[PDB]
This record gives structure tokens, C-alpha cells and sequence, in this order.
């Protein structure tokens, strides 16, 4: 319990939070001198701008805006300075863009948001980012919105559910707790997110891919939800030690059965190849060691 390190992560009913949570719990039980906890926080953004700061020395984030911030490009967030002092240690599952909307609100599409009060993703959330780009490919933007709310998870559905809100974005895996919350006591429906909308300005956003919510996923909504997907990432500060992080690889993914036991997305989309697969931004060298040991690099 000699180094201490802190995991962001994202609303403590995403799926980040109780990731982070348990690959802690699992670092920590490996009696490997190392302290984790993992810090709810408003997302990707937030989590990237904690690590820079040197406030957090790892968090989970999206590959996107990884790459964003990596490069000093794309999103107000970065552009003008990169953020080099990252790293990737692992691509763990795929983040889905859940668009929800309330049976009742008169939306169907995404252009229907014109007008709607709508939960674009929290402060310092990958969710803002994509929510904006997405509007903007069905010729919308925030202010063309009634209302524009940035919140956590658990405000954003609270206020779904009393009706203060019409729709809410949420980039985020499959089977988050808030959205099944949502769809046990309020009627709601997802909405459709075109790939080839989104393709025509793959060129600016190039890691989205298309995703189907399988139909049965979330209480009442049966029908399958073809929307787009972006990759989930757990990075660290380049300033942790190649030693501290190649403990903490095989402490985390050298017990395969124990990491995928932390959540059923991990269950469901993770393993060591894919692990190391299309990655946005440079792997930690204790996390190379760990791959080219296991044999995947
Ligand atoms: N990817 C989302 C967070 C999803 C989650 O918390 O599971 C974001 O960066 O805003």
C-alpha cells in the first residue's frame, strides 16, 4: 500500500465507475504495493484533464476522445494543446451513444431533438462530444435545443423520470445501470443513429462504428436499436513507472477470469488481443511489457 493510485472514471451508474471499482478491489487483494480507488467523475474529458493535471493517475475514457486529446485536435477540450502525457493500457469494450427519449415527448429521430429539452451527457463527458458532433450531422446544434443540460447519469434519468427532461444521450456500455433503471419505471424508447449520416463527416470523427442494441437489452424496448460505437479505454500517466503499471497489468489481466468477473461487458467483449487493437494513442511500456510476455505483441 505504498503507491497510491486513483482510477477516474464516470457516473457511479455507468459502466466506467463500477469497472474502475472493481479492477481496484482486484489490484489491491494482489498484494503488489499498490493502493487503488476509483473517483466517480463527469467522464472522458474530465478524467483526461485529471491525469494531465497529475490528479488522477490512471481512468477509463473513450478511444475518440483519447485520440483528441492526445493530438490537441477536434474538440474545444483540446484543440490548440496536446495532451502527450497519456497512455493506453487496454481497449476493454464497446461505448454505445444510447439516444432515450420519453415515449411521450414527439421524438422518433434525432431531428426531432429541435426544441426538446434534452441531457446531452455530464460536465467533462465523452457523451458531450459525441451528442454535439451527432446533432450536427442531422443539421442541429445545443442551441437549437429547448434546453441543453449537462448533468451525471443519476440527475439525467431523475429528470427523465419526473419529465424535466425529453430525451438524454449516453455514451456508454451496454446494460448501465442507469438506463435500466430508466426503463423499469418510465416508457422509453431509443432512438436510431444513421452510420451514414455519421459517415459523412467520418473524416473529422473517424472512430465511430456502426452497433446494434440487441431488442430486450433494456425493459420495453424490443425492437433492436441500430445506432454507432466508439471504443472504452483504460489509460494511465506516462509519469507511473514501467514497474508499477507491469505489476498492475498482471495483478488486473494476468487474472483473466478475476477481471472479466468485474463487469458482463468485459465478460461479454474483452480479451487480451483485442485489447491491444487499434489503440488511439501510445501504450504505456509497462503494458508492452505485459502484452509481448503474454504473447499478444
Ligand atoms: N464514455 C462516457 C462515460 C461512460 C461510463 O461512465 O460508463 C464518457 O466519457 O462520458
Amino acid at each position: 500500500a505504498q503507491e497510491f493510485i486513483t482510477i477516474g472514471s464516470g457516473s457511479t451508474t455507468g459502466v466506467y465507475f463500477p469497472v474502475a471499482t472493481g479492477i481496484a478491489k482486484l489490484v489491491n487483494d494482489a498484494n503488489v504495493g499498490i493502493r487503488a480507488n476509483a473517483r466517480s467523475t463527469g467522464g472522458s474529458v474530465a478524467n483526461i484533464n485529471a491525469i494531465n493535471a497529475g490528479e488522477f493517475e490512471m481512468a477509463l475514457a473513450q478511444n475518440d476522445i483519447a485520440y483528441y486529446a492526445y493530438q490537441g485536435c477536434c474538440i474545444p477540450a483540446f484543440e490548440g494543446k496536446p495532451v502527450k502525457t497519456i497512455r493506453a493500457l487496454a481497449a476493454l469494450y464497446p461505448e454505445v451513444v444510447h439516444v432515450v427519449a420519453r415515449k411521450d415527448a414527439g421524438i422518433r429521430t434525432v431531428a426531432d431533438l429541435k426544441g426538446k429539452r434534452v441531457v446531452v451527457g455530464d460536465v467533462g463527458s465523452g457523451t458531450e462530444q459525441n451528442a454535439r458532433q451527432i446533432l450536427e450531422a442531422y443539421g442541429l446544434t445545443f442551441d437549437d435545443l429547448g434546453q441543453a443540460i449537462r448533468v451525471s447519469a443519476s440527475q439525467g434519468i431523475q429528470l427523465m423520470q419526473d419529465k424535466r427532461a425529453d430525451a438524454l444521450f449516453y455514451t456508454v456500455g451496454l446494460g448501465a445501470s442507469a438506463i435500466q433503471q430508466l426503463a423499469l419505471t418510465t416508457p422509453i424508447a431509443l432512438v436510431a443513429v444513421d452510420l451514414n449520416r455519421i459517415q459523412a463527416i467520418a473524416k473529422k470523427y473517424p472512430f465511430y462504428v456502426g452497433f446494434n442494441i440487441p431488442g430486450g437489452t433494456y425493459k420495453g424496448v424490443d425492437v433492436t436499436t441500430p445506432t454507432v460505437a466508439v471504443q472504452a479505454m483504460l489509460i494511465a500517466s506516462e509519469r507511473l513507472s514501467e514497474e508499477t503499471v507491469y505489476k498492475f497489468m498482471k495483478a488486473v489481466f494476468g487474472n483473466l477470469e478475476a477481471f472479466k468477473k468485474i463487469h458482463p461487458n468485459l465478460e461479454r467483449f474483452f480479451g487480451l488481443e483485442k485489447a491491444v487493437k487499434g489503440l488511439p494513442i501510445p501504450l504505456h511500456p509497462g503494458a508492452e511489457r505485459f502484452y509481448k510476455e503474454a504473447g499478444v505483441l
